[PDB]
């Protein structure tokens, strides 16, 4: 005998998201990341993106529910991200129920897709171990700091650090988007092979095969660039603008995130503190959550550089993002 289909008293609706839900997409993502969330900051923009559906789970006319898929990589990736069930109707199957009826819409719509994309910072077990490639993995180090104590303070700090011989930065290089140098960087082979984690940009918990077509993406975001050098280049790290966040309940939260490519802890340092120094003045009189992404190994060493050398606090101890891969059929 066969398994009969479950009857629902309370079926789930799956529509495309518009503006007119906000509110009650925002009141399903209370506590999302600890307050790291950037839907409430990204949503509007999100219903613009021409390849990128944002789709709703409504339970009795409500929403409960939202997926964003996004087709990248020349149409050979989907993107997954958002993914949120309300708190009140969690551990029931609707992030389930909600991933299936995307993929469906993935496979109707964009039948070229291959493989869906997404990172995580949940620990990995063996069930993701099938479901998943893990295409690779980079470190997080999450520190909070007030803007206008660091901008006061930071620069005899660097002076107490340089005179007692315990740290100078090195010499970083220029990288402008506008002039190319971004795209001789992520299209070089080498930079690909050697600098890039698992030959991919990550931006912003965003992956991105290195090619022309995501370059154009990547260039419309304003990202900020630095490299220790554009002939032989070993360090690279992509700043994104910050953006609000909810933490705090207060408005006074911006979310800073660097991503670090390459294995010069040296450099991973003086990359970090250029980009402190170049985004610090505009979030004065703000509270800055900062999140740099870097090689595992180098971890310990930018944690004691931000706490001790530059006076950050550490939110949290050592975690990881997983770039996960899963085929299309
Ligand atoms: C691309 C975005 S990344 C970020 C993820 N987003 C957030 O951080 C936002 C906050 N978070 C939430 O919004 C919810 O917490 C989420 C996670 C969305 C879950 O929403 P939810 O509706 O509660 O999810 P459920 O479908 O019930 O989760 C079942 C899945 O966990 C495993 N699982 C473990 N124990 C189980 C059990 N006893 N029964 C069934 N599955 C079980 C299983 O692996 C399954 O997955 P699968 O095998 O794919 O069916
Ligand atoms: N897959 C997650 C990635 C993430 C961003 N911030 C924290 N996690 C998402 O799209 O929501
Ligand atoms: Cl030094």
């Amino acid at each position: 005998m066969k398994l009969e289909p479950e009857a629902e008293a309370e079926p789930l609706d799956f529509v495309v998201a518009t503006e007119r839900e906000f509110e009650e997409v925002l009141a399903i993502s209370g506590g999302i990341y600890g307050g790291l969330d950037y839907l409430p900051s990204r949503y509007h923009s999100w219903l613009r993106d021409p390849d990128r559906t944002v789709v709703l789970a409504k339970r009795n006319g409500g929403v409960i529910a939202l997926e964003s898929v996004n087709v990248i990589d020349a149409g050979e990736t989907v993107l997954v991200e958002g993914l949120r069930v309300a708190p009140w109707e969690r551990g029931k199957g609707v992030a389930g129920l909600l991933q299936r009826f995307c993929s469906q819409l993935v496979k109707r719509q964009h039948p070229g897709v291959k493989v869906a994309r997404l990172t995580r910072d949940d620990q990995l077990g063996p069930r993701e171990l099938k479901k998943y490639r893990l295409i690779t993995k980079q470190g997080i180090l999450l520190v909070r700091f007030n803007a206008s104590a660091l901008l006061a303070g930071l620069g005899a700090r660097l002076a107490a650090l340089r005179t007692s011989g315990t740290f100078s930065p090195l010499p970083t290089e220029a990288v402008s988007e506008a002039g190319g140098d971004v795209a001789r960087l992520l299209l070089s082979p080498s930079v690909q092979r050697d600098v890039l984690p698992g030959g991919t940009i990550i931006q912003d918990w965003q992956p991105y095969r290195p090619s022309e077509s995501n370059l154009r993406l990547l260039a419309a975001k304003g990202l900020e660039w630095r490299v220790d050098s554009r002939a032989r280049p070993r360090v690279l790290t992509l700043c994104t603008r910050p953006f609000p966040i909810p933490h705090g309940g207060d408005g006074t939260w911006r979310y800073l995130n660097i991503d670090a490519f390459g294995s010069d802890g040296a450099q991973v340092q003086s990359q970090l503190l250029w980009h402190l120094q170049r985004q610090a003045p505009r979030l004065v009189g703000l509270n800055v959550m900062c999140q740099l992404f870097l090689e595992p190994q180098l971890w310990s060493q930018l944690a004691d550089f931000c706490q001790v050398g530059l006076g950050l606090e550490l939110v949290k101890g050592y975690t990881e993002q997983y770039l996960l891969e899963a085929d299309i059929h």
